[PDB]
């Protein structure tokens, strides 16, 4: 490591997406920005690339692809390639697609072929961004020089946003809600997550973008990146799992949102339900007699928090398998929630739904769940925001919850 203070009167997230949009111009290349616990991590360059795919496992090292097949759980296949990465590094970053949460529930078979469930990379250099300081591992030349650009001029104004409609239905949300709603009442489950997606009709800076987001909300983590063809930015306002060094593992459920929240019987259902749930997974993979709430339906939303210490029979990939996917992205009962969402929604759902990481040599892992995030894939940029679906809920009302939550990236979209 090498550090180099932090200049007061500017803030770290501006700073840090400003390097990214630095680094960028200069060296063309893929990163990751991760924000966790005031650090935001610049994972600069793809030093190896673990992809994997439902039918397949790449890893890609200086243009050289090496495939493997893989069975069983996707958590071990990704487990034991994410190790070997951090043999030469401290640090891997990436997705991990709402998808990887299928095999669990036997729903493997309806993916299609190279049907990517995670991307894992070990960076060249990383950058990390504090209010305090700007620490450096392994930057070269260039990545050094760009720094040093950017303190020297300091940050980019943010132009203003411009405007999209979120008010067409083209998906026919509408209609896949009042679906979803009549086999709650039939029974086949309780909860359900079913989203929309609405495009957007320019180009946008994403690290501009970013920076004006970041500005109104606040989120558990935040990402942006620029990896493999994908663009992508967002404030997670959920922790799906940490995993610490010396073994406890964290997650976050929250249901609540919309005094009135802590004592509406439906919020408190629908929370204690997934606390038992959460609860139940972190159970599988926790040492025993570990595993407790430690907040419990406490508003922040309602939130609990859930502690546990990792099994020594079990890894961090295990556990974020295990807890995968959020209910609050799925619904209950998961496997059938699940289900669902193959037969109600648009997938693959890829990075909507999905997680956000951060693995360390030392067995750390941070899972932030991704939702108020934008996404650019070939010349498409879009958004994509859902609710939760209960028989009690009208089709008309859940469209604009939808548009609520889409609010919170749609006045601070910067073109370009
Ligand atoms: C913290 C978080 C889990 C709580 C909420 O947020 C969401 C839940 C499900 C989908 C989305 C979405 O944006 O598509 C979402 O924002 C909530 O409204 O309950």
């Amino acid at each position: 490591s090498s550090s180099i203070p932090m200049p007061a009167g500017v803030n770290p997230a501006d700073l840090a997406a400003e390097l990214a949009a630095v680094v960028t111009e200069s060296v063309d290349e893929d990163y990751l920005l991760y924000e966790c616990d005031g650090q935001w991590v610049l994972a600069a360059g793809v030093q190896a690339m673990v992809e994997l795919d439902s039918d397949e496992l790449r890893v890609i090292r200086d243009g050289v692809t090496r495939r493997q097949q893989w069975s069983g759980r996707p958590g071990a296949a990704l487990g034991e390639a994410v190790d070997r990465l951090l043999l030469e590094t401290d640090q891997a970053f990436g997705w991990v697609a709402f998808e990887f949460g299928v095999h669990r529930y036997g729903l493997q078979q309806r993916l299609a072929p190279h049907t990517p469930l995670a991307r894992v990379f070990s960076p060249r250099t990383r950058i990390m961004v504090s209010e305090k300081e700007i620490r450096l591992f392994d930057a070269g030349i260039r990545h050094r020089e760009a720094i040093d650009r950017l303190l020297a001029t300091g940050v980019r104004e943010v132009p203003q946003s411009r405007s999209v409609d979120v008010s067409d239905d083209p998906s026919g949300f509408r209609r896949r809600v009042a679906v979803a709603v009549d086999e709650i009442a039939a029974g086949r489950y309780h909860k359900v997550i079913l989203s929309r997606c609405v495009e957007v009709p320019f180009a946008i800076d994403f690290p501009l973008t970013y920076r004006l987001g970041r500005r109104h909300n606040t989120p558990v983590r935040s990402f942006l990146l620029q990896l493999g063809g994908i663009r992508a930015l967002g404030y997670s306002p959920e922790l799906v799992t940490a995993v610490r060094a010396d073994g406890v593992v964290i997650t976050e459920p929250l249901a609540g949102t919309r005094d009135d929240l802590e004592s509406n019987s439906k919020e408190i259902v629908e929370h204690a339900i997934s606390v038992r749930s959460s609860l139940e997974e972190i159970t599988d993979i926790a040492e025993p007699g570990s595993a407790a709430v430690i907040d419990f339906m406490t508003v922040r939303h309602l939130g609990s928090t859930i502690r546990a210490r990792l099994d020594p029979s079990s890894d961090r990939m295990a556990a974020l398998e295990a807890l995968f996917p959020a209910v609050t992205a799925s619904g209950i009962p998961k496997a059938a929630g699940v289900e669902a969402i193959f037969r109600l929604d648009e997938c693959p759902r890829g990075l909507y739904s999905g997680a956000v990481v951060m693995l360390s040599a030392d067995g750390g892992l941070d899972a932030a769940l991704t939702l108020r995030a934008a996404y650019q894939v070939g010349g498409r940029t879009w958004l994509r925001a859902g609710a939760g679906i209960i028989e009690e809920s009208e089709p008309e009302r859940e469209f604009e919850e939808t548009c609520e939550k889409l609010s919170t990236l749609t006045p601070y979209l910067v073109a370009r």
